[PDB]
């Protein structure tokens, strides 16, 4: 009747890609140097025990319960969780937060392959000795020249044709991904990047270890985040940090688990597979992830500077800084090439993850073939694709409202519905049935009251500090991309409209 993983290996590397590309590599070193890497450990770790762990049990759960009955994905699990209209309207949320994320999400997956593309052959700038802002430029330049990016003023994005070019390639690559289907495509593709990003990173990990400049060196860096500032450890925004990234640790509210999930068998383990995979996502996260940028950043710039660039974001460190970093380096295109190839694959990984809740919808409630729903998927989001192309903060627009704003929120939904709607006792046994390991009875109480509590809190901050605090300084441009992505929930909510239709007429 549906689609299995075929081994549990597969399975386990497949879940893990998910949150490999949502900025592992570059969202954790950020978070750390900006609240003291050191110090940041303890709020981290108490995140991961206290809400990922948790959160992903519920979201295999969920998946799992759901892929019994037919169904992987939200607005069909929601309703066997919970008899009621209003469960299928949220299940939309489970729905339209991978699709927004994906139609920006794959086009900048497409500038890792296009600018891993540009290092392999050679043509980037070239720095002439030194200045920290001229080493700079040069590439902060080159991105812009990719992306299409105006003056500043303009609200128009103009892409190169080879952006465009590497787009429809990266998109294509997708779908061959996609079309071979769960075992023959993606459990398939798991099992050759998750390895070959695990060289790249180990590679990368030694040749940032072993460089060294007036400025600094890279040992010093790696020191920089684990010695601890236990001053900054009592501030709550460390806190309300550590619990946000390890959203992006584990791909939760994303939908990408719930969908995988699905694919378990109804007897298959989840408490095992679930806290290995999360496991392999923390480990590659901090050490591998949590040694290539904020080291190569110290070396050529010292410690005080790295702090200020590292405060220039996630993304300016990550095809601005550290690609004008490798550029001084020995071998250094070939080493940005590796640097891109590594992001690339990690990009990969989770593109398919989160257009893979689309996929399942068409085939599970409009009764669409893989070949259709991946086509009709793939349409959609290069479709939608252009809006993130040309207008200028469309992006970032999308980018707060499904994956910052949005998966937050539907993470605590999840909890509710599962834990509290469905049954607490209920949602125990689900998510412990089968399982090689038990979850320890402590979780129970974390499940029911801890986990819901912090990110009611996170919600509430991010909320008051994020989204009713500056919605008048916006372009007046974002409403165009607002007015899009609330086009497409009325689309999809359409479609469960007539997936219940065609379920009434089955009868
Ligand atoms: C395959 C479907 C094509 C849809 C066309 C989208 C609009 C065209 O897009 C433009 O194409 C030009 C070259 O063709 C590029 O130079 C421009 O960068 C790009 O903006
Ligand atoms: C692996 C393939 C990567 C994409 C290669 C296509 C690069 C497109 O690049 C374009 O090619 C044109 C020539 O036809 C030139 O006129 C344009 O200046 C150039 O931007
Ligand atoms: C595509 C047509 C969209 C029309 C835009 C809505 C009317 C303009 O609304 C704008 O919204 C911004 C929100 O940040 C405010 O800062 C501006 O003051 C306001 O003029
Ligand atoms: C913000 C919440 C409102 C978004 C639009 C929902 C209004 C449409 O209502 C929809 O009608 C359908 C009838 O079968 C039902 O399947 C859906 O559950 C219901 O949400």
């Amino acid at each position: 009747k549906r689609e299995h993983w075929a081994t549990r290996l597969g399975l386990i590397l497949a879940m893990a890609g998910n949150a490999v590309g949502l900025g592992n590599f570059l969202r954790f070193p950020v978070q750390a140097a900006e609240n003291g890497g050191g110090a940041f450990m303890i709020p981290y770790i108490i995140a991961f025990l206290l809400v990922g762990i948790p959160l992903m049990w519920i979201e295999w759960a969920m998946g799992r319960y759901g892929g019994a009955q037919g169904h992987g994905t939200t607005p069909a699990i929601f309703y066997l969780l919970w008899r009621n209209r209003f469960a299928k309207i949220l299940g939309v949320f489970g729905l339209w937060i991978p699709l927004v994320v994906a139609i920006y999400y794959v086009y900048i997956e497409s500038w890792t392959l296009g600018f891993a593309i540009k290092f392999l052959v050679g043509l980037v700038p070239e720095p002439p000795a030194t200045d920290p802002d001229s080493i700079l430029r040069p590439f902060k330049e080159f991105l812009y020249s990719y992306i299409g990016v105006p003056k500043g003023d303009e609200p128009i994005l103009k892409p190169s044709l080879f952006a465009y070019i590497v787009f429809l390639i990266t998109m294509f690559i997708n779908v061959s991904i996609l079309i071979r289907g769960i075992s023959k495509g993606i459990e398939r593709f798991a099992k050759i990047a998750m390895p070959t990003l695990f060289i790249l990173a180990v590679f990368l990990v030694i040749r940032v270890f072993l460089l060294e400049t007036p400025n600094g060196t890279a040992a010093d860096g790696l020191n920089f985040l684990w010695t601890p500032d236990f001053e900054k450890l009592k501030d709550p925004g460390v806190w309300i940090a550590a619990v946000g990234q390890i959203f992006f640790t584990l791909s939760l509210g994303f939908g990408a688990i719930i969908t995988y999930a699905s694919y378990v068998r109804k007897d298959q383990d989840i408490v095992l597979s679930g806290l290995t995979a999360a496991t392999l996502n923390e480990k590659a996260e901090v050490i591998l992830g949590g040694s290539i940028s904020i080291p190569a950043a110290v070396a050529f710039f010292g410690v005080a500077n790295a702090v200020a660039i590292a405060k220039a974001g996630a993304f300016n460190l990550g095809f601005i800084t550290l690609p004008a970093i490798f550029s001084q380096t020995a071998g250094g295109t070939f080493l940005g090439f590796l640097w891109f190839f590594l992001l690339f694959f990690a990009g990969l990984t989770s593109s398919i993850a989160i257009m893979q809740p689309m996929i399942a919808f068409l085939e599970d409630e409009l009764k669409l073939s893989r070949k259709h729903a991946v086509l009709w998927t793939a349409a959609i989001v290069f479709f939608s694709a252009h809006l993130v192309m040309f207008l200028n903060k469309s992006l970032d627009e999308m980018d707060f409202w499904a994956g910052t704003i949005g998966v937050v929120f539907f993470g605590l939904t999840e909890l509710i519905i599962f834990f509290w709607i469905f049954g607490a006792d209920k949602a125990w046994e689900e998510i412990n049935r089968g399982g090689i390991i038990k979850v320890p009875r402590i979780y129970y109480y974390v499940m029911r009251y801890i986990t819901p509590a912090f990110l009611a809190v996170l919600l509430v901050v991010w909320a008051r500090e994020y989204i009713p605090k500056i919605m008048e300084e916006t372009h007046w441009t974002v409403w165009i991309t607002r007015f899009y992505i609330i086009g497409l929930f009325l689309f999809l909510t359409f479609l469960v409209f007539l997936a219940e239709r065609r379920r009434n007429h089955e009868s």
